[PDB]
């Protein structure tokens, strides 16, 4: 499958794509504003991810640190990202289906628009000034805005027992993006596509 990542910031983006355990493609990329990335992703891929990663120092080797995103010091990922995290989430070639999703259960880093390219399904956003609205209690130091897990450490923002509700915190994000995941068991806003289609993640999306 082809995804598309397209960086309309006004801001360079380090794109990342892993599964967890591994790169997808080349795991990640410098994408400056208005630069775009075209990676492809094996079907039957469950647990993809992508994101975007700011404020990155590389040194050469493609090594160093990222200010939100970081994957284990790495340009190229192999892991996933530090909260907090905008994130796109995808499992392909599933019964027949492919299924997305955005989430905000690592927190949020920079706006998203997944889309697929085909019209057989909708896309997905979270696109709101969720780092501006930020609670004080919540803004993560080198930007962004953590999710209350990583904040407090409690099975009541974790759901570490299974056993979970909306709080206060997840309400901020879910409020922000109804069709963003704001706790582990938030009602589901994955979408289903036809299996096998390809996708476009745009960061700070207007259209």
């Amino acid at each position: 499958a082809t995804f598309e990542i397209v960086n309309r910031c006004s801001y360079t983006v380090w794109a990342a794509a892993s599964k967890g355990d591994a790169a997808l493609d080349a795991g990640g990329r410098q994408l400056n504003s208005g630069e775009s990335w075209t990676i492809n992703v094996e079907p039957g891929t469950n647990g993809g991810k992508i994101w975007a990663r700011t404020d990155c120092y590389f040194d050469d080797s493609g090594s160093g640190i990222c200010k939100t995103g970081d994957c284990g010091g790495l340009l190229r990922c192999k892991r996933f990202g530090r909260p907090p995290t905008t994130l796109a989430e995808f499992s392909l070639n599933q019964y027949g289906k492919d299924y997305i999703d955005i989430s905000n259960i690592k927190g949020f880093n920079v706006p998203m628009d997944f889309s697929p390219t085909t019209r057989g399904c909708r896309g997905v956003r979270c696109a709101a000034d969720i780092v501006g609205q930020c609670p004080a209690k919540l803004k993560a130091p080198g930007g962004g805005c953590n999710d209350a897990c990583t904040v407090f450490q409690t099975s009541e923002y974790c759901c570490t027992t299974g056993k979970c509700g909306p709080t206060e915190y997840s309400r901020f994000f879910k409020r922000l993006c109804p069709d963003a995941f704001s706790y582990v068991l938030d009602k589901p806003t994955t979408v289903t596509c036809p299996g096998s289609s390809n996708y476009r993640v745009t960061f700070c999306p207007t259209a």
